[PDB]
This record gives C-alpha cells, structure tokens and sequence, in this order.
C-alpha cells in the first residue's frame, strides 16, 4: 500500500544506514580509557556534579580471547574523579556522530540542500540521530548498550529502576524501546530528526518542511500496510511524540555539555563545531571540520 516513490525513500534510506552504521562497533578503535577555590566557581562544579552523576555506567571490554575488562567509576569524592569517563564518551560521541554526517550524505535529497543547511541541520540533529541509532543496541532487560565487544551498563541507584525513569535520556530509551520497532521506523525516525525545519540557522525551511512531511506520510503509511490495525492505530503518534521528546533531551543534552566544557575541556574538534564552542564569520568558515567530511565522496 505504498506509493513507488514510498518505497524508493525507504530503500534510499535503508542503503544509507546500512553503509553507514557500524552495527557491530567493529570499526571503533584507538579510543582512550579511563586510566589505571571562589564562590561562583563552586556554583559551576556543583550543577556540573548533578549534570555527570545523572549518567552513570560501568564499562564492559570482551576481548577475542574470551577475557573481560570491566571498569567500575569512582564515587564522586568531589574532585575531578568524577570526569574519569569524559575521554572515552567524547571518542565514543565522535564516532558516532562520523556515522550520521555519512548517513546524511547518502541521502540525494540531503546533499541537494545548500552546504549551510546541511550544516544546519546536521548542528540540529547529530544528538538525536546518535540517541536513535544507540537505542537500537539498548537492551532494556539488562539496562545496557550493547556495543560489539564494548558493554555500557547503568549503575544502581538507592531507588532502583523507578528512580532510573526519572532522568529522561533514560526513560527514552526505555520508552523506545517497549515500542518494538522495526529497521524501517527507527530510519524514518532519523530522517524526520534530520530534516527538522526550525533548527537554528536554516534557509531552506519551506523545503526542508515538505520533505520532513513526505517523510513522516512514508511513516504512518508504512505503519497502516504492514502493522495489524487497529492494535498499532496511534503508534505513529507515539513515535512523533518519542521525536518531540528527544528534541528536549537534545536541549538539556547541550546545556550539560557547554557546562562541563566550561570547567573540564574534553571535547573533540568535530564536537566543538556541532555544539558551537571557540578553540584557539560565516557558518562554513565556524564549521570547517563538517564542510570537509560533507564535501569528502560517501
């Protein structure tokens, strides 16, 4: 029950993700690892202590052999223990977010843009697309991102899982992942992500408008020919609600980053551009690491 032109965004989406996302994480390497004072400054710390304690995991490394590395973190003794992490999820970040600007550069209707906008959005979207992708390997009976041979594995607060659900990054997931969905929603998830009009910066907002919405109609369509109806009658709703949720988690997400940024550098040079912080006019000139990897052959 889907138009040619339907199936043909599917298809084109479907190629891109599976050229693109590295499933098994067999590609990720040389990653570091954890090693082996006035009033308005306390302020910061303090805030960036409830920002970092909100996310906590152990670290699972499965060798060839069958052996295991297993890193449990330091308990915050309010020193800068409790930053240990902070190297490793920004290469993690990095290489996550390397496989979104592939993604979008796969996508015809995305490199037709103009070289800002896929700036743009790409600035607008990277957390989001990143957050999807992880939620595919997220297993929700053993509270970890299952990530090849790496294992994220969220530690156990005083109020078990109940206290868990109240951080909303974790609730996504949680939230996502009951919604059992296929390889072709979570895509078309990325695609409405990505072609998000009112992001900061666009040009091309009546464009990129009517391709987010061919690409939410290809959603529902794809749900109302090939779910039983009406057991999945309001789960395209759902999924646009998960997408408005995630737009917040993307804010506080940020807020959190330029936080910690600002009493601890741990950014990479491509984070630094995505999530607008100075090292050392124009959006290209501001973003010379992404105009390169879009300019560079899919």
């Amino acid at each position: 029950g889907l138009t040619e032109e339907q199936r043909m965004m599917i298809r084109e989406l479907m190629d891109a993700q599976m050229k693109t996302f590295d499933t098994t994480f067999s590609h990720f390497k040389n990653f570091r690892l954890p090693g082996v004072p006035s009033r308005e400054e306390a302020a910061k710390w303090s805030q960036v202590r409830k920002d970092l304690c909100s996310l906590k995991v152990s670290l699972q490394l499965r060798g060839e052999d069958g052996s295991v590395w297993n890193y449990k973190p330091p308990a915050d003794s309010g020193g800068k223990e409790i930053f240990s992490l902070l190297p490793h999820m920004a290469d993690m970040s990095t290489y996550m977010f390397k496989g979104i600007i592939s993604f979008a550069k796969v996508i015809s209707y995305f490199r037709d843009l103009p070289i800002e906008d896929q700036i743009s959005l790409l600035k607008g979207a990277a957390f989001e697309l990143c957050q999807l992708r992880f939620n595919t390997v997220f297993n929700a009976e053993t509270g970890t991102w299952e990530c090849g041979r790496l294992s994220y594995c969220l530690e156990d607060t005083a109020g078990g899982f109940q206290q868990l659900l109240l951080e909303p990054m974790l609730k996504f997931h949680y939230m996502l992942k009951k919604l059992q969905l296929h390889e072709e929603e979570y895509v078309l998830m990325q695609a409405i992500s990505l072609f998000s009009p009112d992001r900061p910066g666009v040009l091309q907002h009546r464009v990129v408008d009517q391709l987010q919405e061919q690409f939410a109609i290809t959603l529902k369509s794809y749900i109302e020919c090939n779910r039983p109806q009406p057991a999945h009658r309001f789960l395209f709703l759902k999924i646009m609600a998960m997408l408005t949720e995630l737009r917040s988690i993307n804010a506080q997400h940020t807020q959190r980053l330029l936080r910690i940024q600002d009493i601890h550098p741990f950014a990479t040079p491509l984070m630094q551009e995505l999530f607008g912080i100075t090292g050392s006019s124009s959006l290209t000139e501001r973003h010379k690491i992404l105009h390169r990897l879009l300019q560079e052959g899919s």
